[PDB]
C-alpha cells in the first residue's frame, strides 16, 4: 500500500505529463 | 483503497490510451 499510494501518484502525473505531451503533439499533427 | 486499487487501474489503463496515441503521434513528431 505505500507503493500504492504513490502508485496512483505515479500514474497520475505521468498523465498531467501525458496530456501536456499529447497537447502539445495534437498542436503538431492534430492541427487544424 | 478499495478505490485506489482501482484508481491505479484507471490510471494505468489511461496511461496505455496516451502511450498508445503518443506512440503514434511520437511516429510523426517524435520521429527518430
Amino acid at each position: 500500500m505505500d507503493a500504492i499510494k504513490k502508485k496512483m501518484q505515479m500514474l497520475k502525473l505521468d498523465n498531467y505529463h501525458l496530456e501536456n505531451e499529447v497537447a502539445r503533439l495534437k498542436k503538431l499533427v492534430g492541427e487544424r
